[PDB]
């Protein structure tokens, strides 16, 4: 079953950019200490797409051999690239990895048809792993219609869809059209409303740092606590707003290095370092959310 | 009291001829008022109004008041891309009785943040007393505003409340945040249960015209705090709401309310085209289900 | 010219303090514009404030204009509405008025359909009662994006006898150009001018030209004589008007210039378009002064 | 004419076996093709060259080979971007090895940058370059990054620039950059505006339809330059035909397949997920390559 809550991992690394092996264990061990249902690797948030094969492979092996049989593991192995793609959707299967996932593959312009191909491609090379189709258009530019999606659910070895997408319109009409398709809502700003509209959990960035607000939320909904589940998402939402501000990986990674999960909290370039005028904040709510639970 | 609730935005019955059909009007207001509707949005997008002279605009109003003043609340939409012409709409609604007015920000020319400010001031100061609605609708305005500006304008004075026609939920909730007694129509329709969630306390739509007790539904289910019944409601709008866009969103409602008999004659103005007569076994139907549904 | 091919300027509505027509400056403008050398008037468009005018005004203008320069200049009325009635109310005006062209800008606002769009040029080319119709495609105020097939379509109506194209994509240019050599194609970027052409408009139709027609017109002379380097030079020149006028404000920032050059009473554009920030006035006033000597 | 990079600059494609293997033979031949239809240079490792779905060594193959094959004889540009600015560096460090004369970075993409990142990760690359003059590339069609006229010229005064590849239709931007920069070396990036491109202010090009009809982009350039627009407009009504064409069968398929009939590419095949060219196109793709092949 991949219903559920589960937390974009980020990828730590050290003063020279170099993966942080260490701290990426203790966040896989964080993550899965505060009740998350799984880990979604490899994806935007791991800065995937600022990272080698072999670097995205490291990082798959290492937190299945922390996580596996523990939490879900869902592995994103896209790339622009099929062939890339399905080396790693290949060594997801290897590490034993509860499913694959890809982002659409962008900046070059293609044809529905080549994108219905590519994820054909992976979810053989995935050898038995369901495919979680992603889609997320803010990044990747690309924007398929409801017709589109309803294809690339319905293919083959699909299991699941990542909407990464506030049109709530589309999400109820995806649940409508597909009642047994387990579908995450994307945008963490918009958890609450999503489940409302038919998505049955979620995949998030923020959730390595308050997974159990989410969780919360899903289980406010499922008793009829509307003021709770609200009162969550607003409190969700200020901490969103402040990451948008700060820069949403570098914010999360520095709040779990006041936490003492991540040794160095940089990003790797172009991203950048943190503002030091947000410090005060982000220390201020890694502090909040240390007492909270 | 105040304005909040489930307003229908009242579409305005035209004859054989494009010519108002005064009593079908008069029926599709009743109409509503029996559906337990909380309010009327008049003279905005679903009325047709910007394929109407000042004139007809003003006569829709005045008919409307007539009908529903003092039983329901009344907001009407007086905005045009012209100040003078928005102003001249203002101070009719105030003639008319209105609970207050609204005005689309200013579309087809560039206008910049202050020139829209400078606009809505210009009308409050015409509307003689009655709240403004800021209405936002970016899809066919083409105005893409920010928090900030958004901000801005919903605290501009004499403002009471804002009509967002905006698939972005965070906003509403950031909307919701920074103006906690705020009024908060949602805009959409087919997102009316999430966007109630997101921090709406209300919404202005087509579609109420046709089933605004479903949407009553929706707000009492979310206040009793049943999930699944509010879900439900939501999914059958939505059936409905995917018919009419397929069918033209202002002529497939008037259809349906033709097979209600509330309206004489469904057409709708030029440019806008007839009904394919392929999709009137399925309005017919909805009208129907609905009618036995009620 | 027995065709509708040229340079024409979209001409300005000037308004008095009260922000009603100031017949007079009106006159005035039209007289300039002849005297410039334009080839005609592109009436009742963007550029004239038409979208904050009320019908009957937009029709006191058509009548003005034809009164003031029928017969000596080719004359184009948009009119152009959301509503087709509306508009087909300003078509028989201009016809009766003498005008040697209608035109309309995609109906906008609401999203209609294109078979719609087409409909709604037809019922327009009706009451037009004969005079060709331009169409007027442009994407950036009508938020109406249309294909190259679907512009085919529309160009190709019955009694459509040219296209005002206000679209940076020159490549779409060089397209409806290759696929209509007889079609009369309006540029409608005044910043792009020379590179339209090159592209394949044959003529163009502008907010600018109100102010400084005659270098668009050498432009063209330039051009047809293969002296690029003056094509460009007067080319730069006009953006260097085009930048200022686009940071004071296009319409009041071109009437505050005719303003100075005594053609325009009162350069105050209809709400809600505000006045021009004062600290532009040096400069606004400067470019006027530069413009006259320049003649 | 030792340093100078304005001209009409190829943006090269990178053949590959039936395997997807690149085909060394057929680039050596690529590129020797270029060279014998008189193009100025060589853009190498861009979007053309499907540099995205290739690999960093791949990429460094590329630029290895083709600097061996021209090297002295035309201008080359490397285009060394990448998401990752690390990786941008080691590219920069390999073209200048192998003596490449200058360097060129696509906006990084995917994640929504800032300016300021986006500053310095030009600066990054262009230490890096150790001495190969910058070449900005701004393409918001494929990158989604759209920047403003005044970041466009902060990007293009950095200190080692010394041009933008300009793959945008806005033609009134392409004026505005030229007077803002007199000196500046100023690319047109899209094929089927190069005259109008060049009339706003563009100082030369590249493209990659230029690998089968580069001489007919020369021709305009002469063209415009004797005052000839009746030629400078047949010539680009001529391109835009033929762009028509690949735009419809997929460009840089097509581009192979014409190519390949050419006898200069082996095998015409694009790198998965591209497709193959749809069979109902090869007719027009045949008979353009006679066209031109007649014509060269």
């Amino acid at each position: 079953n991949l219903r559920g809550v589960m937390a974009a991992l980020l990828t730590p690394f050290d003063q020279q950019q170099a993966l942080d092996k260490a701290s990426l264990r203790r966040l896989v061990q964080f993550n899965i200490q505060q009740g998350i249902d799984g880990l979604y690797v490899g994806g935007s948030t791991g800065e995937a797409f600022v990272q080698s094969l072999s670097e995205r492979e490291q990082v798959l092996e290492i937190v299945a051999e922390e996580a596996k049989g523990k939490i879900k593991l869902i592995a994103h192995v896209g790339c622009v690239s099929t062939a890339e793609s399905q080396q790693l959707a290949a060594s997801a299967k290897r590490y034993g990895f509860d499913a694959v996932s890809a982002v659409t593959p962008f900046y070059y312009p293609f044809s529905f048809e080549e994108h219905c191909d590519h994820y054909r491609a992976i979810i053989d090379s995935a050898d038995g792993l369901p495919m979680v189709v992603y889609n997320i258009p803010a990044l990747s530019g690309v924007k398929l219609t409801l017709d589109q999606i309803n294809t690339l659910v319905t293919l083959p070895g699909v299991g699941a869809l990542k909407q990464t997408s506030g049109d709530l319109y589309q999400m109820e009409q995806i649940r409508r059209e597909h009642p047994d398709l387990v579908l995450y809502n994307g945008y963490d700003e918009i958890f609450a409303s999503g489940l409302l509209a038919g998505a049955d959990g979620g995949i998030g960035s923020t959730y390595n740092i308050m997974g159990w607000r989410y969780q919360g939320i899903v289980k406010a909904l499922k008793e009829g606590d509307i003021q709770t589940a609200q009162k969550l998402q607003t409190e969700c939402n200020k901490v969103i707003d402040l990451l948008i501000k700060t820069g949403i990986f570098r914010g999360l990674k520095t709040v779990l290095h006041y936490m003492d999960v991540i040794s160095v909290p940089l990003c790797r370039k172009p991203f950048g370092p943190v503002d030091e005028k947000y410090l005060p904040e982000l220390k201020a709510l890694a502090q909040q959310l240390m007492q909270e639970r």
